[PDB]
C-alpha cells in the first residue's frame, strides 16, 4: 500500500496472509473455512496466516493454517486478468474471534464514490520498493465505469472496477494482490493490478467481487 498507513491491530480481521515461504498476497476470510483472494495469487502450495499483524514477528494471536482446496475461477484469463478470482479452502477451520473474523460478501455492488478501505503487507513506495511488516491500510472510493475505463483503455472488463485516486499518490502496489477492498462492511473489491503504483491516472484496478457472489456461494456449497 502506497500512501497509506499502518492499521491498528488487527483492525482487519479479515486480512490474511498467504505464505508460500515468505508472505507473497493477501486474501480475505468469508467464513471460517474459505478464503477468497485473486487467481493471480495461485500457487500450488499455500500456507494461510490469519490474525497477523507484524508478519515478521509472531505476536500470540496468529493461525497458520494450510491450504487444502485451491480453486481459481475457470473463466479467469491469465492474458487480461479477467475473473481474477480464488477460493481456497482452508485444511482446518479457523477459529474465529476478535482478531481472526469473517467479512460479508455484497449485497449490491458499490456505486462509484463509495468509500472503501483497501490493505494489506504490499509495496509501500511508488519508485522502488519497501515491504512493510506491519499490515497497512488505505481509504479510498469506487471510481466510475468511465473514468477506469479512460484510465485503462481496452482492459477494464464488466468484472473490474477501479478504486482510488486519479491525481496518484496512493494505492495499492505488489504484495498487495489478491487482498481487499471493503466498503460499508462488504467485500467488493480484489488487488488484481495496475500500471505500477500510484500514478497519475492509474488507480488500482480490482476484481468486481459483486459479479461473482453466486459462484462463490456454490462453490463453498459443493466443495
Ligand atoms: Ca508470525
Amino acid at each position: 500500500i502506497v500512501g497509506g498507513y499502518t492499521c491498528a491491530a488487527n483492525s482487519i480481521p479479515y486480512q490474511v496472509s498467504l505464505n508460500s515461504g515468505s508472505h507473497f498476497c493477501g486474501g480475505s476470510l468469508i467464513n471460517s473455512q474459505w478464503v477468497v483472494s485473486a487467481a493471480h495469487c495461485y500457487k500450488s502450495r499455500i500456507q494461510v496466516r490469519l490474525g497477523e499483524h507484524n508478519i515478521d514477528v509472531l505476536e500470540g494471536n496468529e493461525q497458520f493454517i494450510n491450504a487444502a482446496k485451491i480453486i481459481t475461477h475457470p473463466n479467469f484469463n491469465g492474458n487480461t486478468l479477467d475473473n481474477d478470482i480464488m477460493l481456497i479452502k482452508l485444511s482446518s477451520p479457523a477459529t474465529l474471534n476478535s482478531r481472526v473474523a469473517t467479512v460479508s460478501l455484497p449485497r449490491s455492488c458499490a456505486a462509484a464514490g463509495t468509500e472503501c478501505l483497501i490493505s494489506g503487507w504490499g509495496n509501500t513506495k511508488s519508485s522502488g520498493s519497501s515491504y512493510p511488516s506491519l499490515l497497512q491500510c488505505l481509504k479510498a472510493p469506487v471510481l466510475s465505469d468511465s473514468s477506469c475505463k479512460s484510465s485503462y483503455p481496452g482492459q477494464i472488463t464488466g468484472n473490474m472496477i477501479c478504486v482510488g485516486f486519479l491525481e496518484g499518490g496512493k494505492d495499492s502496489c505488489q504484495g498487495d494482490s489478491g487482498g481487499p477492498v471493503v466498503c460499508n462492511g462488504q467485500l467488493q473489491g480484489i488487488v488484481s493490478w495496475g500500471y505500477g503504483c500510484a500514478q497519475k491516472n492509474k488507480p488500482g484496478v480490482y476484481t468486481k467481487v459483486c459479479n461473482y457472489v453466486n459462484w462463490i456461494q456454490q462453490t463453498i456449497a459443493a466443495n
